[PDB]
C-alpha cells in the first residue's frame, strides 16, 4: 500500500483505491494502473520534473529503502494478476528489485522528489508507474 500526497491530491495504484477516493476522483487510467483522489489537507510530496534514470524506492516487505537503476517510461507486457488480466502497461519503468504482493503504491525518488510509485513485481523485478508527465498536479 502507499500514496503520494502532493498538494490538494492523493496519487494511489488505481487496483488499491478505496470508495473514498472513487467518490472523490480526479482522474484515473487503467492502462497506467493510475487513480489521483481529492484531499482537505495539504501534502508535503514534491514531483521530480527530470530525466533521471537512477533513485531510490521504498519497499514494505523488506522495511527498506532500495537504490535502483531504472528504464525509461515504456509499454511493458505484465501478466495476469487477480488485478488485470495479461496486457500492457504504459508509462511503466523497470528494474531489479524485490516486489511482492502488498509492496505496490511504495514511492520511487530522485534528488528532484518523486519519480512514481510501485505498480508491479515478481521474478526478481519491480516497475513503477512513472508520474514525472503529469504536470498538472502541480497546480490546483
Ligand atoms: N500493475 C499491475 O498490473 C500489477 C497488479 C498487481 C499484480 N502485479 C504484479 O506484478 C504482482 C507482483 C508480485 S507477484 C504477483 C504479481 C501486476
Ligand atoms: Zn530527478
Amino acid at each position: 500500500s502507499g500514496a503520494i500526497y502532493v498538494g490538494n491530491y492523493r496519487v494511489v495504484n488505481r487496483h488499491l483505491a478505496t470508495h473514498n477516493d472513487w467518490a472523490n476522483l480526479v482522474w484515473e487510467d487503467s492502462s497506467r494502473d493510475l487513480l489521483v483522489s481529492s484531499t482537505t489537507a495539504q501534502g508535503c510530496d514534491t514531483i521530480a520534473r527530470c530525466d533521471c534514470q537512477t533513485g531510490v524506492y521504498y519497499c514494505s516487505s523488506r522495511r527498506k529503502h532500495y537504490p535502483v537503476s531504472f528504464s525509461k517510461p515504456s509499454l511493458i507486457f505484465v501478466e495476469a494478476s487477480e488485478y488485470y488480466p495479461a496486457r500492457y502497461q504504459s508509462h511503466l519503468m523497470l528494474a531489479v528489485g524485490h516486489s511482492e504482493p502488498g509492496d505496490c503504491g511504495g514511492i520511487l525518488r530522485c534528488q528532484h522528489g518523486v519519480v512514481g510509485i510501485v505498480s508491479t513485481g515478481g521474478n526478481g523485478l519491480v516497475g513503477f508507474a512513472d508520474v514525472r508527465d503529469l504536470l498538472w498536479l502541480d497546480e490546483e
